């Protein structure tokens, strides 16, 4: 029952923590390529999201894949939702100082996405070459977000995303999203609504940016429980990031499984991710997650998330009427074989953890 998952969340803690050079190699590189973009106009203001991390994991399994963003303070930022997608938004200026930082990708009022981009690719490419230390090669293939992606080494592959960040407040989509009221209390909630946002750039091709919050992800995670002594007994911890693991791990091995076919390509970690956040309001309590019980709370996130692939729903966490599991992002067929495979899955022990 547990015995199994226990074992899966072992192994996978022993393969994290792990001695390895990768985030050395990774750091050396992403601290060049910022000291370059710095000494430039439009990217002085260019930092790393969070300072400190580097090794940031998107995909449970693969610590040769790492995922980095670098954000850019835009002050007197104006947005315009673009066709009722409550996500994607146009970036304008309230401009009064219009010679900007900025003002060089401008196409009329509007912030041009691929104008930014294709100057930030240009001065990574120019440092990529400048490095005499090691082997660095700048894969380029079709996505504004991840703009880069770049490879040291072997294996040694790196994601960089640029993002703008506002200090104003969450646009009117989020205004019913983040329902942690009942979890992590209505203070905490209007806590996190004060902290910055990030627009990274992005197509649902219009000049188009995405609201990103996995800032405010990272946080709750980090102080998840309904007391807020939640895990600080070490001998008596709460299951709630196990159960995050696990629906990761899931997902991240039937896709490896089924990648020849075309089914599973756009699941992603992000969806299990969500999915979980809503299984976290639904289950407030931190008796509801405890350690005894990672099976039946590990059952708990599986059933759910399978209620909404077969219902076709998966509010974005933020945005409520932002539909993930939507027929134009998602086809029926694709959602049917990730049922079909996660049933078979549950019915016979979860085999892809063996
Ligand atoms: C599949 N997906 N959707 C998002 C998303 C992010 C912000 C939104 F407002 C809406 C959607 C991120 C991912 C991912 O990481 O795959
Ligand atoms: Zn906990």
């Amino acid at each position: 029952g547990a015995s199994k998952l226990r074992a899966v969340l072992e192994k996978l803690k022993l393969s994290r923590d792990d001695i390895s050079t990768a985030a050395g190699m990774v750091k050396g590189v992403v601290d060049h390529l910022l000291l370059r973009l710095k000494c430039d106009s439009a990217f002085r203001g260019v930092g790393l999201l969070n300072t400190g991390s580097y090794y940031e994991h998107v995909k449970i399994s693969a610590p040769n894949e790492f995922d980095v963003m670098f954000k850019l303070e835009v002050p007197r930022i104006q947005l315009e939702e673009y066709s009722n997608t409550r996500a994607y938004y146009f970036v304008k200026f309230k401009r009064n100082p219009k010679e900007n930082p900025l003002s060089q990708f401008l196409e009329g009022e509007i912030l041009s996405a691929s104008k930014m981009l294709s100057k930030f690719r240009k001065i990574i490419k120019e440092e990529i070459n400048d490095i005499k230390d090691t082997d660095v090669i700048m894969k380029r293939k079709r996505g504004g977000s991840p703009a880069v992606t770049l490879l040291i080494s072997e294996k040694i592959s790196v994601d960089i995303t640029l993002a703008l960040e506002s200090k104003s407040s969450w646009p009117a989509s989020t205004q019913e999203g983040l329902r942690i009221q009942n979890w992590l209390s209505a203070k905490v909630r209007k806590q996190l609504r004060l902290k910055p946002f990030y627009l990274v750039p992005k197509h649902a091709q219009e000049e188009t940016w995405r609201l990103s919050f996995s800032h405010i992800e990272k946080e709750i995670l980090n102080n998840h429980g309904k007391s807020k002594t939640c895990c600080e007994n070490k001998e008596e911890k709460c299951c709630r990031k196990d159960c995050l693991k696990l629906m990761k791990y899931l997902l991240e091995q039937l896709k490896e499984r089924f990648k020849d076919k075309k089914h599973l390509d756009k699941f992603s970690s992000y969806h299990v991710k969500t999915a979980f956040f809503h299984v976290c309001t639904q289950n407030p309590q931190d008796s509801q997650w405890d350690r005894k019980d990672l099976g039946l709370c590990f059952d708990n996130c599986v059933t759910y998330f399978l209620q909404c692939l077969r219902t076709e729903k998966l509010e974005n966490y933020f945005i409520p009427e932002f539909n993930l599991f939507s027929s134009n992002l998602i086809d029926k067929r694709s959602k049917e074989f990730l049922t079909k495979q996660i049933e078979y899955e549950r019915n016979n022990e979860f085999p892809v953890f063996d």
